[PDB]
């Protein structure tokens, strides 16, 4: 039982965090051109930036400690610091709550995302199994961002009060209970002692090319989402029906990307899904400067969400293959590098990177984050055969 059931646990533990981070979307409206939103965004920019820096600064401290504690207690902090955040939103009268309420969730996201991916890395040892399995587990992000806003928005308008958080606190304790049974995560058990120290993974070039590819893929969508024309007009008229829908294309395309390139990327060679993984991000972003209508953003969202899925699902199992080929196999830490790289685009990119566009115009910030991705694609020639220890 245990091998296969931990995929269902880590899928659900990624789904609920990725649904919870996204159900705040139709709530945000309570607080001349499609990219001028860079200037209106700054309040919303801080809601994307806060979760991702508090999650990012935590990744070394969860990833390192996972080796000392054992995996199960970090996954339980992943359920729990995210659950107490779910309950916190249920009486958020002001932005303050939202901002801090997010901060607690960031820690839960780390606790869940690093230790859960390390649990799949530890448990699924063969590359074909680990590719199919991590592609399906990363399908938790892709299903969470899709499922969450349509459900959250319909409850927020039709049922009212703060209902979309109480019904999610119902589903989060169901996952927490299923962890208490399936993992038996109430015991103190350490991992193989004094394994690879993170500075030595960070000084090996071959892990950086994979982590960098996971980061630079996310950076293209991280500048885009905070500054969509989705926040101001929606209060006034029946166009509010678009408030939850705008992520649906990027989050169907991620699902098919992480699900298909969970199986196919192993077979063709995963390096070609960083090369054709960031060529597609870059060219999909490069259609944004020719949009002048929100419908014109549906096409570039779909190729970004697909290509994010093709990179993540191909490069997350490369983290495991590299510690299995150049280092010592304790995955408490390498997934700390992979997850800060995933996360950092949302931490840094919206606000610190948003300062680029205001002096220049925003179609230049989008076109350049596009080229930085087509230029990264040939750098993965180092991942054809990482030379053995
Ligand atoms: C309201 O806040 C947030 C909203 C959203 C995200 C993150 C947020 O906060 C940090 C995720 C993060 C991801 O994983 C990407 C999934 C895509 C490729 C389908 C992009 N966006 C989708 C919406």
């Amino acid at each position: 039982k245990s091998r296969k059931l931990i995929l269902f646990i880590v899928f659900l533990a990624l789904l609920l965090d990725n649904m919870l981070l996204t159900v705040v979307v139709p709530i945000i409206p309570s607080y001349s051109e499609d990219k001028d939103l860079l200037n209106e965004n700054v309040q919303v920019g801080l809601l994307f930036a806060s979760k991702a820096t508090v999650q990012l600064i935590t990744n070394p401290f969860i990833g390192l400690l996972t080796n000392r504690i054992g995996y199960p207690i970090p996954i339980f902090a992943g359920f729990c610091i995210m659950f107490v955040s779910t309950i916190m939103f249920a009486f958020s009268s002001s932005y303050a709550f939202l901002l801090i309420a997010r901060s607690l969730q960031g820690i839960g996201s780390s606790c869940s995302s690093v230790a859960g991916m390390g649990m799949l890395a530890s448990v699924y040892t063969d590359d074909e199994e680990r590719g199919n399995v991590m592609g399906i587990a990363l399908g938790g992000l892709a299903m969470g961002v899709l499922v969450g806003p349509p459900f959250g928005s319909v409850l927020y308008e039709f049922v009212g009060k703060t209902a979309p958080f109480l019904v999610l606190a119902a589903l989060v304790l169901l996952d927490g209970a299923i962890q208490l049974f399936v993992l038996q995560p109430s015991r103190v058990q350490p991992e193989s002692q004094k394994g690879t120290p993170l500075t030595t993974l960070l000084k090996d070039p071959y892990i950086l090319i994979a982590a960098g590819s996971i980061c630079f893929a996310n950076m293209g969508i991280a500048m885009l989402e905070p500054a969509l024309p989705i926040w101001m007009m929606e209060t006034m008229c029946s166009r509010k029906w678009q408030l939850g829908v705008a992520f649906l294309p990027a989050s169907i395309s991620y699902l098919i990307g992480t699900n298909i390139f969970g199986i196919l990327a192993h077979k063709m060679g995963r390096w070609l899904c960083a090369l054709l993984g960031m060529i597609i991000v870059g060219v999909s972003i490069l259609c944004i400067p020719f949009a002048k209508n929100i419908y014109g953003l549906i096409a570039p969202n779909f190729g970004v969400g697909f290509a994010i899925g093709m990179v993540d699902s191909s490069m997350m199992p490369i983290m495991g293959y590299l510690v299995d080929l150049r280092h010592v196999s304790v995955y408490g830490s390498v997934y700390a590098i992979a997850d800060v790289a995933f996360c950092m685009g949302y931490a840094i990119g919206p606000s610190a990177g948003g300062a680029i566009a205001k002096a220049i115009g925003f179609p230049w910030l989008m076109t350049i984050i596009g080229i930085i991705d087509i230029l990264f694609a040939p750098l993965c020639f180092f991942l054809r055969s990482p030379p053995a220890k």
